[PDB]
């Protein structure tokens, strides 16, 4: 497929499924955050097209800044303890 994958980490704050970005450290998630839980205002279907539109929300931002202090932070989605960029 198309898309990077990793195995999400155990106290990284895995939800489930949808748009979410993550800390990116050893070809692992340590730290992963939701759009929905960043971006309450947000209404949708977990679009590959609304980091287009939230990817520069001032909270997405500030989210994405926060998993910079760790490792390489990644845009996309989640899965069952997976997260693929986008």
């Amino acid at each position: 497929m198309a898309n990077k994958t990793y195995k999400i980490g155990k106290n990284a704050g895995y939800d489930g499924c949808g748009l979410c970005l993550a800390a990116i450290s050893e070809n692992e998630a340590i730290k992963v955050k939701y759009l929905r839980d960043i971006c309450p205002d947000y209404d949708g279907d977990d679009k590959a097209e609304d980091w287009l539109r939230w990817g520069t929300d001032s909270r997405v931002k500030a989210a994405a800044l926060e998993m910079e202090q760790y490792a390489y932070t990644s845009v996309g989605m989640a899965s069952c303890w997976e997260f693929v960029e986008l």
